[PDB]
């Protein structure tokens, strides 16, 4: 799917939204003291309508400018501009067009209003939305990641923090653990699977107070964040935060001081975080995916273990499986480097042997899994997956482990596997798949 | 999905295409001796761009007309108009807007060009496409069926034929059997499943010559038809036909005489036919679905029987199952009356007892099936489905038949069943499902 950003400007005129089928290669504007109208052309040569330009007065036509994007080598990544009063109406006064190579603009008046910019990385502008009548009341963008990347916002805060962090998750962000009083002392995260995370919080003299947010991820999801950054005991840091969902706002935690950051985004899901800490939380950014469903099959195996799941962002490239007389652990690698956790293998005295499956994406993609489950006894008796195999549109890989009496398979066709789920602890208790058509 | 119709007009200007998110409620045009520009508004209040209107000369602005569609009671169903030369260019000269209540127009010059109209029923205009620069070079429409209906084109030919026919299929049109020499004598059709069909061909003195078209329906599909109608031995009938695919044109069969009909359509699949015959083929029309994939699961059962499949057009409402100590036959009813054939039950001495499942669509929809298969002996020993049950998001229905040793089920979630497939002869040899997410 795509993430919406903005729109910036007024609430007059009529709403419009133009998603280009191919890359945006041309923007035409008419502009004088403000932007009278805008239209787009795409790589295959389709034009959008002309949005705005409806003032009947000849003076008020403005001048035509054409911005050409030199596809396929140049691609639009972002915009900047300004909005303000024009003869009484809150309107887009100027625009810039931000490419991977350069900036076209600014076009229109940069005086008499308020500017905007976007703290975004790794995006491609795939469309626009906004408002118009006589003029361009409002404008915002639609974005997708550049190939094999994930759109980034931020980071906000200071340039300090000796312990940097990045990660992304294949499922959702489920628990957030924050310490704070005067500022944000530290931040940690618990992936739906129970895999945890941590940051900041290294001042023995300023520890703050713990708060816990559980995101109830079937109905609720983390869509964005807001907060504040400012000078704290000399350091430029993040001083408050709030975790924003479709259901509610969790927080704010901390103390709002310095400068507020918000992000006008819609259609987003926060899959990850990046930034730096130390004594406190110097900086933080987010990774977002489009709130783009899978069918779910299984899981097969025992009742033990913590639930886990993994959905590839792009397409699953690799599977790492540890086996002995049962399956010990399993992990996934996708084409865009979004590794999954290792599910299982928590006991260092029983981790078995490594096996690997390679899948030649895109011409090869996973079709299903097969296997057995049964009882395995180590220090205690468990019912877990004991053997596993995988099928692609081209081949079968595996088997791995030791077959037991109870077997499972799926006579499925015209699909692709887009992720896995199950339960795991010391071992892979249970496993199933997520599939989509085609 | 949606079916494209047209565009009509010239090949100058730039291409554009606007699919409205909600119903089209307004069309604005600028027009003088031709249509200078066009734009649309939708029920939620989004506007499209203004397509055309780029002539810099003030004379050449044209006059604004607004056509309001009185949603939700009035909906646009079609258009008509004309194209012809305007100062040197092949261009839309006039337009009409065809609603379920009335016609708005005509707007522009009806002289000096060529008109078009659309032999269409049961459609809703959901968008437009076309071409523009200074003016409206070209215009075509996007259509979807009105709810619970199927878009119809035609019929073409005469008003005579005492034996009318209609049908639609849930899978594809696989074999076409035509008799013809001077005209089309008769036409018959063989559904992918092997279910046959027939028409015309009742003149003992004029039988024509048989021709057979098999549509190789995995890669090839029937997208449209063309042909000719004219006076034949006094009767106005269809005198030639061709069956048009994405791979090739099959035919023309017969003799081209009278008037040629074609249909400018894209994105279509012919799911059905309607019209009338007698001695010969008086008339014929088509039903088309948007060339909108399902995942396929199973089938479970024996190797015997002819393959069959069924995909609901809307959502499956009812299941009729005949059972004894095995399953005899199964058939489906969907919400839009697209019944499926009966699969199985060909032997009148072994048809067992009727059972029925009702599903309360949309809040109830099928989730999966369960059952057994085994050996059944009547006049000969068969391996067929012997028992069946169905699950919805709400309940389980069945079981029906007599359970045997070998059982089958699918631990599947977050899906819906959108059709069935398998094999059948005298009985239901084998059965599986087609599923989609959500
Ligand atoms: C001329 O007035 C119209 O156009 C402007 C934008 O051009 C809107 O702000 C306003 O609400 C009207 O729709
Ligand atoms: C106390 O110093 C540490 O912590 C602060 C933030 O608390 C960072 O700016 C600094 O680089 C060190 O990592
Ligand atoms: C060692 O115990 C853990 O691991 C097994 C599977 O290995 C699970 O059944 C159990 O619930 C715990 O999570
Ligand atoms: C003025 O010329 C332009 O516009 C017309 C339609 O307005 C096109 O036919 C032509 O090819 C150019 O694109
Ligand atoms: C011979 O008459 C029959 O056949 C012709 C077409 O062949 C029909 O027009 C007519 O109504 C009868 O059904
Ligand atoms: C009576 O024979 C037919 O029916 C059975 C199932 O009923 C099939 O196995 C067989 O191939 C024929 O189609």
């Amino acid at each position: 799917g795509m993430i919406s950003v903005g729109p910036w400007g007024g609430s007059g005129g009529d709403h419009w939204s133009f998603k280009a089928n191919h890359a945006i290669t041309e923007i035409l504007i008419h502009v004088k003291d403000n932007i009278k109208s805008i239209s787009f052309k795409d790589a295959g040569g389709d034009i959008s309508g002309t949005f705005g330009g409806k003032d009947p007065r000849e003076n008020k036509k403005g001048e035509e400018k054409k911005i050409g994007i030199r596809w396929p080598t140049e691609y639009l990544k972002s915009i900047s501009g300004s909005y303000g009063d024009y003869n009484g109406i809150l309107v887009i006064r100027s625009l810039s067009f931000i490419t991977n190579l350069t900036t076209y603009g600014p076009f229109g008046s940069t005086s008499g209003g308020e500017s905007f910019s976007i703290p975004i990385a790794d995006s491609v502008v795939v469309g626009f939305h906004g408002r118009a009548g006589y003029y361009l009341d409002a404008l915002g963008i639609f974005v997708q990641p550049v190939p094999h990347r994930t759109i980034s916002f931020g980071p906000w805060g200071g340039p300090a923090g000796d312990d940097a962090f990045n990660f992304k998750v294949g499922s959702w962000i489920k628990d957030i653990i924050v310490y704070a009083d005067a500022t944000i002392n530290s931040i940690a995260f618990k992936d739906a699977d129970g895999h945890c995370e941590k940051f900041g919080g290294q001042d023995p003299n300023d520890i703050g107070v713990e708060e816990k947010v559980e995101i109830d991820g079937n109905l609720e999801h983390l869509t964005s964040i807001s907060g504040t950054y400012g000078n704290y005991k000399g350091f430029e840091v993040l001083t408050s935060l709030s975790f924003i969902t479709n259901v509610t706002k969790h927080g704010p935690f901390g103390i709002a001081s310095g400068t507020s950051f918000s992000r006008p985004i819609e259609g987003s899901l926060v899959t990850g975080f990046h930034g730096k800490g130390g004594y406190y939380l110097d900086s933080i950014g987010i990774y977002v995916k489009p709130r783009d469903g899978s069918i779910s099959i299984g899981p097969w195996g025992g009742s033990g273990g913590d639930p886990w799941s993994y959905t590839a962002n792009e397409g699953i490239n690799q599977i790492i499986i540890y086996a002995g007389s049962n399956i010990k652990s399993i992990a996934f690698k996708d084409t865009s480097g979004l590794d999954s956790a290792t599910f299982g293998g928590v006991n260092p005295k029983d981790t078995g042997e490594k096996n690997t499956v390679s899948i030649k994406w895109p011409s090869e993609y996973l079709t299903s899994i097969d296997g057995t489950y049964g009882q395995y006894k180590f220090k205690d008796v468990f019912t877990t997956v004991t053997s596993l195999s995988f099928t692609t549109n081209l081949a079968t890989y595996g088997p791995f482990g030791k077959a037991s009496l109870t077997s499972f398979s799926i006579p499925i066709h015209n699909n692709m596997v887009v992720g896995f789920h199950g339960r795991a602890g010391d071992y892979l208790d249970a496993i199933g798949i997520f599939v989509k058509p085609d």
